[PDB]
């Protein structure tokens, strides 16, 4: 999908990897971020879960898809 | 965002690249593909669009989305 470029997490899941889903920060049900941008970013209090996925790209840093509040420590916009 | 792997395009967009919207193939409004997919696909009747996006990446082979029956010849499923 169109998104926002530069300062993004490129991550991408294979077959048996495993990402984070958090409805606080999330634009839509389908956005997620990589295990090192859940962990260094802080989602203490949040409505996350763990997904074992099958494809697709870590959302960490790109506002069209995640709140900046939520983006780790290596993702500022 | 999570999506199905396998068999997708990988195509990611900089700062000044082209890709295409289709209404009619996308799931939702900021579906894309690159060029490349777009011209090895059949759009003849659909409405399309040029894109001059700043970042993403191809939905081309991904039926998460874009409809199967918009793939190009080189992303069946
Ligand atoms: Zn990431
Ligand atoms: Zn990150
Ligand atoms: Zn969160
Ligand atoms: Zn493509
Ligand atoms: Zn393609
Ligand atoms: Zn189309």
């Amino acid at each position: 999908r169109l998104g926002s470029g530069g300062g993004v997490c490129g991550s991408v899941w294979g077959q048996n990897d495993i990402a984070y889903r958090c409805r606080t920060c999330e634009n839509d049900p389908t956005c997620a971020i990589c295990v090192p941008c859940f962990q260094n970013g802080d989602h203490n209090s949040h409505d996350y879960s763990i997904i074992y996925t099958g494809g697709g790209c870590c959302d960490c840093g790109d506002e069209t898809a995640w709140k900046p509040d939520g983006f780790c420590s290596n993702h500022k916009g």
